């Protein structure tokens, strides 16, 4: 923790004058004025809820502490008795542990890696027990549990992108796909009208705001197409009208809660031989360099541009290198079939698909980058992939990445993306 910069003592100095009971100056320690200062997301949530940064002292945050979540949670979901109890609960816990994730990054207690999984874990619990709540609503309220043939049918859903592979950006949509294996009310009914209300018990504003904005998009037949679908459909989308865009996006897809049944596993069964093709020719090889061409053209069109995710040697240029490698040996290499770009990139090195130096320099640009992002994105807890213009955000950032100042954290930040666009442009050259 450097002491903060001439900026944002300016900054703190206006806050001070401004904080309610009970959060005084002289209740308050130096690092909670630190991360006061950093985020006004953090101010505004502690603002209502004193206590979190209270308790944040009484018991900071752990890297490992995203193993209790499910067990708070459902604690607190021990006196819902209804819908807009469910809602209140999932709103205020999702802000709650929001508030200890920023804490912990913002003060470098845990590394960028266990902010990674925290973000992503919290996400999936609340998914989960959301959809847990809602089955059995749905089957208490509409006919009955939902069969086939007497065997009860659960509700399944894909986390897509980074919620899939486990690195959650820190403000984030959470993209997602539902689908059922095999009637009681009608399956395919019943299971539509539980899949709205998951997504608006996520993602509508109340009172006390959302949980996640969910986004649908990604499933198959996009926005116009139906919100579920049964395996069967689900099986015939891909092996008859599957694409590589498609295979791309789901190497990072991930079951949400319990990945292990009947069910879980026929649909694990569907993807791998998707995804993961064993056999691999020209044809292949000559469509990942057109969606590589792809990318480049973008980024050549958008030009000069601040954008941390979109821009030369970005994050997702970065994606694109690890599941290229992916896609190509996956088939023939269990350790390449990771939904995780950190865990694959170490592959990617054991197996010498890269040099050591093109591998190292990868995973720590992409750790320069997730932290930074993050870390912008917890300013005021928004999705934003862009730097900031003004200089109070600009000298936050600073700041919290361990440096200096401006011109120099872009500066480490431009040998990073350096490095990413060298290895990008030799990709399947």
């Amino acid at each position: 923790m450097k002491p903060l910069s001439s900026p944002l003592q300016q900054y703190w100095q206006t806050v001070v004058e401004r904080l309610p009971e009970p959060l005084a100056e002289e209740s308050l320690s130096a690092q909670a004025k630190s991360v006061l200062t950093f985020s006004d997301f953090v101010q505004d949530s502690v603002i209502a809820h004193p206590e979190w940064l209270t308790e944040l002292e009484s018991q900071p945050p752990q890297a490992d502490e995203w193993q209790h979540y499910a067990a708070w949670l459902q604690e607190a979901l021990c006196n819902v008795s209804d819908e807009a109890g469910l809602m209140r609960e999932l709103r205020l816990f999702r802000r709650r542990i929001m508030v200890r994730i920023a804490w912990a990054q913002t003060l470098a207690l845990v590394t960028e890696e266990s902010i990674l999984q925290q973000l992503s874990y919290l996400a999936e619990t609340l998914i989960v027990a959301a959809r847990d709540w809602l089955y059995d609503a749905c089957c208490r309220e509409w006919g009955t549990p939902c069969n086939a043939q007497g065997e009860a049918q659960p509700l399944l859903i894909l986390g897509m992108g980074k919620l899939g592979g486990g690195e959650l950006n820190f403000s984030s949509d959470i993209d997602l796909i539902f689908a059922w294996p095999e009637r009681e009310l009608d399956n395919a009914q019943f299971f539509t009208r539980m899949g709205q209300r998951l997504i608006k018990v996520l993602d509508q504003p109340t009172q006390d705001g959302f949980v996640y904005r969910v986004d649908m998009r990604l499933r198959p037949f996009g926005e116009s197409g139906p919100l579920v679908l049964s395996f069967a459909a689900l099986e015939d989308y891909y092996q008859e009208q599957g694409r590589d865009w498609e295979r791309y996006a789901m190497v990072k897809a991930r079951i949400m809660g319990d990945s292990e049944g009947v069910y879980a596993n026929e649909l694990r069964a569907m993807l791998r031989p998707f995804v993961f093709r064993r056999y691999i020719d020209f044809s292949v090889i000559q469509s990942l360099r057109n969606m590589k061409g792809m990318i480049a053209r973008e980024v050549r069109r958008r030009g000069l541009t601040d954008n941390i995710k979109l821009g030369a040697g970005g994050i997702r240029e970065i994606e694109f290198i690890v599941q290229v490698f992916q896609l190509i040996r996956g088939g023939r290499e269990p350790s390449l079939q990771s939904r995780s770009l950190l865990p694959t990139l170490s592959a990617i090195a054991e197996l010498h698909l890269l040099s050591e130096n093109d591998a190292e320099q990868l995973r720590v640009a992409y750790l320069f980058l997730r932290r930074l992002e993050n870390l912008l994105q917890s300013i005021n807890d928004e999705q934003t992939q862009t730097l900031p213009s003004d200089e109070l955000n600009r000298a936050r950032l600073a700041w919290a990445m361990d440096f200096a100042d401006w011109p120099q954290l872009t500066g480490a930040l431009t040998a990073h993306m350096t490095n990413v666009r060298r290895v990008f442009n030799e990709l399947i050259g």
